[PDB]
């Protein structure tokens, strides 16, 4: 019966919309437009409970204000990525106008080999924050319900 506005945010290529689209359609999309921002549905059952999620994968102002969780995404293989994560911290926490926001910190790539960002720095940044850190593969789904689930138990915990 809850309802669960998530925002994936990150820079441009991290695989945002890949690890949106293998949790809502179970696919992996090879060459998803760049561009196109949306939302998308889906009930899940996390824990035992029930659940709709509204998974906003940017590319809104009105999600950022009622986001209620966030997937701060890099990728393994772009350090520039990781480089941009406290940005879009920041700006969620001007946004929200608090210093609790549920997030979550996703090193995304992670099945390729061209690693420049190592898990030693993602967790220490992660630990900075009080967030979880996931490893994922959109390409192979490793970690990617973990990654959304997470966020769901954070947003709880939250509330709660
Ligand atoms: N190898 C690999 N490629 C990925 C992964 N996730 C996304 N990609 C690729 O990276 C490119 C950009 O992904 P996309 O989901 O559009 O990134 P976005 O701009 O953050 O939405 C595409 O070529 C994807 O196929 C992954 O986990 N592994
Ligand atoms: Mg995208």
């Amino acid at each position: 019966m809850t309802e669960y506005k998530l925002v994936v945010v990150g820079a441009c290529g991290v695989g945002k919309s890949a690890l949106t689209i293998q949790l809502i359609q179970n696919h992996f999309v090879d060459e998803y437009d760049p561009t196109i921002e949306d939302s998308y549905r889906k009930q899940v059952v996390i824990d035992g409970e029930t659940s709709l999620l509204d998974i906003l994968d940017t590319a809104r102002d009105q999600y950022m204000r009622t986001g209620e969780g966030f997937l701060l995404v890099f990728a393994i293989n772009n350090t520039k990525s990781f480089e941009d994560i406290h940005h879009y911290r920041e700006q969620i926490k001007r946004v929200k106008d608090s210093e609790d926001v549920p997030m979550v910190l996703v090193g995304n790539k992670s099945d390729l080999p061209s690693r420049t960002v190592d898990t030693k720095q993602a967790q220490d940044l992660a630990r900075s924050y009080g967030i979880p850190f996931i490893e994922t593969s959109a390409k192979t789904r490793q970690g990617v319900d973990d990654a959304f689930y997470t966020l769901v138990r954070e947003i709880r915990k939250h509330k709660e």
